[PDB]
């Protein structure tokens, strides 16, 4: 597994002279990863099957404009705080803060103009690229100036994403990457034939608005028990589930820990995920309605892709029994997620 080489090129130009967007291509002998400076968006991810055939296993667009249209956060970095915040409101050190209600009745994925929709500054690395941006105080209702660095590196079939941040004032922070995967290749219609395993003992049941109830429910005897590989379609069926969109609680320390494994027997592709995060959002692309103009004439229907957003638990800022989500001045936010690609 070789260390990747990096190439860059102009990808697009933002309207209203918002700036030039570049595309960085990371390539090793095993994988090819494409990333743009707009929202640190992974745009393509090429991985081999058992025949040695490479398919891009990530949903996305061929042109910038694709991302600028109303699309569900494809392959981007999410923040300041990923997922939902009840009532778009939280308090920090006795001060109450209000955010944009971009998802009645809550606030979701950073607001109206979240981290996925801003231009990051890129710095090419020997085997990858680093994006950096300053989220000023008050950005999207959040207190504190947040300095963030998103670093993607590639070595063999392992893609590594690290998140670093520094706040000038206490603020919640929860960064992740919303890539939609499809191991049978981007163009397959569904993920039913995927085999999933999530090393989680508990999960977070949610409410009518999808905010966690506050309960840390055990997965035992439930359809949420993914500790043993299950075929997605069968499972959903056997359990009468429409799909998933839940945070699974990881057996967390801040140490690199196994998160989940996804296998696609027909191609033999395997995706293994490790993280330092306390949880993972496992969302089976339930909201795709097959109206998006994807890559290679691909349209993305419901269930065409799934996400594995490693993160801290949703609404943590309002749920004291949840892992701490506040970043205070002087400390450092630092989380890493490993996307290990392989063949079985
Ligand atoms: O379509 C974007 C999706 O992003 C997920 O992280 C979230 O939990 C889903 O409910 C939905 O908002």
């Amino acid at each position: 597994g070789h260390m990747a080489s990096v190439t860059r090129a102009v990808f697009g130009e933002l309207p209203s002279g918002g700036g030039t967007v570049e595309k960085f291509q990371l390539q090793s002998d095993l994988l090819r990863v494409d990333i743009i400076s707009w929202g640190c968006t992974i745009t393509a991810l090429e991985v081999k099957d058992r025949q040695g055939r490479a398919s891009d296993v990530v949903l996305g667009f061929a042109e910038l404009e694709g991302y600028l249209q109303k699309q569900p956060y494809f392959g981007a970095v999410i923040g300041r705080v990923a997922n939902r915040i009840a009532k778009g409101t939280f308090k920090v050190d006795g001060k109450e803060y209000h955010l944009a209600i971009n998802k009645e009745p809550n606030s979701l994925h950073g607001g109206v103009r979240g981290f996925d929709k801003v231009l990051w500054t890129p710095r090419v690395l020997s085997n990858g690229v680093q994006f950096s941006r300053i989220s000023p105080d008050g950005e999207e209702g959040y207190p504190g100036e947040l300095k963030v660095w998103v670093t993607y590196t590639l070595d063999g079939g392992e893609l590594i994403v690290n998140y670093r941040a520094q706040a000038s004032q206490a603020t919640p922070v929860n960064l992740t990457n919303h890539s939609y995967f499809n191991l049978a290749g981007q163009a397959s219609p569904n993920i039913n034939d995927h085999e999933v395993t999530i090393e989680a003992d508990t999960y977070l049941p949610v409410d009518e608005t999808l905010i966690p109830t506050g309960e840390v429910a055990p997965v035992q005897g439930t359809a949420f028990d993914l500790r043993k590989p299950v075929e997605l379609g069968k499972h959903l069926q056997d359990f009468h589930l429409n799909g998933f969109d839940h945070n699974f609680c990881l057996k967390g320390s801040k140490e690199k820990h196994f998160c989940a494994r996804v296998h696609h027997a027909a191609s033999g592709r395997v995706l293994e995920v490790y993280t330092t995060q306390p949880g993972v959002q496992f969302y089976t692309g339930n909201f795709l309605d097959g109206t998006l103009k994807g890559k290679n004439g691909a349209v993305y229907p419901k269930h065409s892709g799934f996400c594995l957003e490693t993160q801290n638990w949703p609404d943590a800022v309002n749920q004291p029994r949840f892992p701490p989500v506040l970043l205070r001045p002087g400390e450092e936010y630092d989380h890493t997620t490993w996307f290990k690609f392989s063949v079985a």
